[PDB]
């Protein structure tokens, strides 16, 4: 798992641009329903129990999630050995995440082991979520208003199976962007399952 991987069958979905501060993307149909099944019936077995429950898959680990892996290299541009592996998290029942930042909230924290900086999160969604459980994102530039009281607290995006959350968490200049914070909405009815997928400046390792 280094570099891009095979050019085959690069994704060419609809991008939406949601946001300029912070800089997001909503990627339609970033992956496939049976992909997403996939990941969540992978997950399940493995989940511990913010307040949600959540497993790790390692970078490259599955041979269905490292297709879904060398897809995030080649749409964000960014070598596979900046990625980390695969985060599931699962939500039900109010169940929530404060907003935060992905960032250390001091920049001389992340070392040259960790490759840098974390500068792109791409938060795919694994089921679409019926009631709340919107990613909110209170210090985005614009507010949603048309949607949980939650999620009016900033921009937000509704989970829909297969779409993903792209965001930046650094400024072009490598410095903290505390646009980027950002939380889970609680989740109202019934099932949040999502994987976050985080991409760092340099490679990690070294
Ligand atoms: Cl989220």
């Amino acid at each position: 798992m280094v570099g891009f991987g095979e050019l085959k069958e690069e994704w060419r979905g609809e991008v939406v641009h949601l946001s300029w501060s912070p800089r997001a993307f909503l990627l339609k149909n970033f992956l496939s329903d049976e992909e997403c099944d996939y990941i969540v019936e992978k997950a399940r077995p493995k989940m511990v129990k913010r307040t949600s429950t959540g497993t790790w898959f390692a970078k490259g680990e599955d041979s269905v999630i490292s297709k879904i892996e060398k897809r995030v290299a080649q749409v964000t541009m960014i070598p596979l050995e900046n990625h980390e592996g695969l985060q599931v998290l699962h939500y039900h029942d109010g169940q929530k995440y404060e907003p935060h930042y992905d960032y250390f909230h001091d920049p001389v924290n992340a070392g040259p082991e960790h490759g840098g900086q974390r500068v792109v999160t791409m938060l795919m969604y694994l089921t679409t979520v019926e009631e709340g459980g919107e990613t909110v994102l209170p210090n985005a530039e614009q507010k949603v208003t048309g949607w949980s009281e939650c999620a009016k607290r900033g921009l937000a995006v509704k989970p829909i199976k297969g779409d993903a959350l792209m965001f930046y968490s650094l400024k072009p200049d490598g410095s903290n962007d505390p646009a980027s914070l950002h939380g889970s909405c609680p989740t109202l009815k019934g099932d949040k399952w999502s994987a976050t997928k985080w991409i760092h400046v340099a490679p990690i390792g070294g």
